[PDB]
C-alpha cells in the first residue's frame, strides 16, 4: 500500500541518481513506527542499496549485516556484503562471505574466491614470503582448478624460487583453462625452458604455438629463434610467410627491421627508416588488451576490470593493431 | 495511476504540491515514462494555484516531455512560450534550435539560431551556413541552381568562413559550367580549412581539365603540398611529374615527401615503383607481401573522425552522428592521412 509506495518511490530516486533523496526517503521509513518487521526489512534493505550507490559502505554494511539473518534476504544481504568487500579491497572478508554464499550454495562464486586469494596472495609476493602466497595460491587452485590466473601467479612464485620444472606445469595449464592467455606465459616459460636445458622443445612448442595462432609473441618469439639457429635470411622468411597469413603491425615492424639490416644504403633507407619509426611509435601508443565485456581497453593485464568490475575479461587484442 | 497519486502525496507534505508534481514527473520522464510525466506535468497545469513563475517551470518541463517523446510541435507551443521571459530565453531558444534541427526544419532552425547569435552565442553562425547549405542542397536534388546559390550566398553572409558553402558553390558553378568560377570558390578552402583542402583535390582537378589550364593545377598542388593538407595531393602530384618528368623524378619526390611526411599511402606508392621494377626474388616476396599489407591496412582504416567526440567513419560527415556537432569531422592524418 501506502508502504510499498514509498519503498519503491526511493528506489527511483536511487536509479536517477539521486540518491540522498532515496537515502532520505528509505531512512525515514525504516525509522517509522507504523511499519512491519518485514516491511522494516525491506527499508533496510533499500537503504543499503542506497548507501551503495553513494559509496557509503560502510553504512550499506551496517544494513546488509542486519540481513544475514533473514531467509528471504540472507541471499541478497551476503551478495551485497561480497560487493562492498571487494569495492574496498576487504579480500578476507570476500572470501569468508563468498564462501557462506557457496555453502549455501551458490556455484559460480568460486570463480572470484580463487581471485581473492590471489589479490591476498600479491601483498605476500611483496615482501616475499614465498611459502605464505604459495599457500594462499594453493587455496585459490582448491576454490577453482580452471583459473589461468592462478597458474600464471603459481608459475611466477615457483620461478622466484628457482623451481622452474614446477613452473612449466602451472603455467602450461593455461593452455586449457584459457587459449587466450598462453601468450601471457611464453616470457616466462621461454626463461623456464632455457634454465631446464630444453631449448629445442621450447623451439617445438613456439611451432606448435603459431600453428594454433597463439599470434604475434610467439612468432617474433621463434622468429629470433630461427634467426640465432638458421641466420637472418631464414627468419626473414618465416616472417615473409607468417605476416601473409597472420597480417599484424607488430610482425610487420619486424619484417621491416630484416630489410633494413640486409639493405643499404641511402636515401632508400633514410625514408624506409622513417617509416619503420613511425610504425614502431604507432605499434608502442595501441592498447594491448580489452575487456570482452565492456570494452575498456588497456596497456596491462588488469584481472579485475576498472569499469565494469568483472574478473578475467581482459583479453589479448586480436587483429593488425594487435597480436 | 492510483501508484503515481500516491507518489504525489508523500511529495506534497515534504516539498509542496507544485514542486511535488514537477520532481515527480521529472523522474518519471528521466525514465523513459514520457506518457507519464506528461500526464503529471498535465494536471499541473490545470491548477488555479499557480503562480506565474510557477507555471513557467511547468511549461518548461512539459516541453521537455514533448521533446523526449519526440512530440516536437508540441514540444514548440511550449517553449515558444518561454522566449519572451529572461530566465528561460536562452535555453527555450537552444531547445528549439535543437528541435528545428531534429526535423530538418532548417528555415526556422536559422531563425532561432540568428536571435541566438545577437544574444552572443556567436558559436551559432556556423551553425547557420550549415543550414543554409541543407537547403541548398534540396534545391539541387531537383535542379534549381539559381535558388540553390541565393542561399549558398546567404549562407556565406552568414558565416564568411565556411568551406562548405564555398565547397557547395563549387558544385553549383561546376553544375553550370562554370569552372573558373568553381576554382575560385573552391580555392578559397586553402584559407578557410586547411584540413578540407583535400576534399576538393577531385573537383578542381575536373575544373582545370575543362578549363585546359593543366599548369595553374600543379601551382594549386604545390599550394596544397606546401599547406601540408595530407597524402592526396602529394599523390596527384607525384603523378603529374611521373608523366612530366619520368618514373626516376617521381621516386625521388615521393622518397622526399616520405621522409617528410610519413604515410602509409605515400608508402604504397613508393612500393610499386620498386615492384614495377624488381624481378622475382626475395624482392618479389618481402616486397609483394608487405605491399599488399600496407594496401589492406589503407583500404580497412576509416578515413575521417570527429574533433570533437572521436567518432570516426569512411565519409565526411558535416552534422556528426555522435555528438550533433558541426563541421568537426575532419581526415584523419599521420599514416595515413597527412
Ligand atoms: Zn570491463
Ligand atoms: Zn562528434
Amino acid at each position: 500500500g501506502t508502504v510499498e509506495a514509498h519503498l519503491t518511490l526511493g528506489n527511483l530516486f536511487r536509479s536517477r541518481g539521486e540518491v540522498d533523496r532515496a537515502i532520505r526517503i528509505h531512512q525515514t521509513l525504516m525509522e517509522s513506527a507504523s511499519l512491519t518487521y518485514e516491511q522494516r526489512l525491506l527499508a533496510i534493505q533499500q537503504l543499503g542499496r542506497d548507501y551503495m550507490a553513494a559509496g557509503l559502505y560502510d553504512r550499506a554494511e551496517d544494513m546488509f549485516n542486519q540481513l544475514t539473518d533473514e531467509t528471504d534476504f540472507r541471499i541478497g544481504a551476503l551478495q551485497q556484503l561480497l560487493q562492498i568487500y571487494q569495492a574496498t579491497s576487504e579480500w578476507q572478508k570476500a572470501i569468508d562471505v563468498a564462501e557462506r554464499l557457496v555453502k549455501l550454495g551458490k556455484d559460480k562464486q568460486r570463480v572470484e574466491i580463487a581471485h581473492f586469494y590471489c589479490e591476498l596472495a600479491l601483498q605476500h609476493m611483496a615482501s616475499d614470503d614465498l611459502d605464505r602466497a604459495m599457500t594462499l595460491l594453493k587455496k585459490g587452485a582448491a576454490a577453482d582448478k580452471n583459473s589461468a590466473r592462478v597458474s600464471i601467479m603459481m608459475g611466477r612464485v615457483f620461478m622466484a624460487k628457482g623451481e622452474y620444472a614446477k613452473a612449466v606445469e602451472s603455467l602450461q595449464r593455461v593452455i586449457s583453462q584459457d587459449r587466450e592467455l598462453v601468450s601471457e606465459t611464453l616470457e616466462m616459460l621461454q626463461t623456464c625452458y632455457q634454465q631446464l636445458g630444453k631449448t629445442a622443445e621450447w623451439a617445438e612448442f613456439l611451432q606448435r604455438a603459431v600453428e594454433e595462432n597463439t599470434g604475434a609473441d610467439a612468432e617474433l618469439m621463434l622468429a629470433d629463434i630461427i634467426e640465432a639457429r638458421d641466420g637472418s635470411e631464414a627468419a626473414q622468411v618465416y616472417i615473409t610467410r607468417q605476416l601473409q597469413r597472420h597480417p599484424t603491425m607488430r610482425v610487420f615492424h619486424k619484417l621491416m627491421d630484416y630489410h633494413l639490416n640486409e639493405a643499404e644504403e641511402g636515401r632508400a633507407k633514410e625514408s624506409l627508416m622513417v617509416l619503420r619509426d613511425m610504425v614502431g611509435e604507432k605499434v608502442r601508443s595501441k592498447p594491448r588488451y580489452r575487456c570482452q565485456k565492456c570494452g575498456f581497453t588497456a596497456y596491462t593485464l588488469y584481472w579485475h576490470c576498472p569499469s565494469c568490475r568483472a574478473w578475467s575479461t581482459i583479453k589479448p587484442i586480436r587483429g593488425l593493431d594487435g597480436l
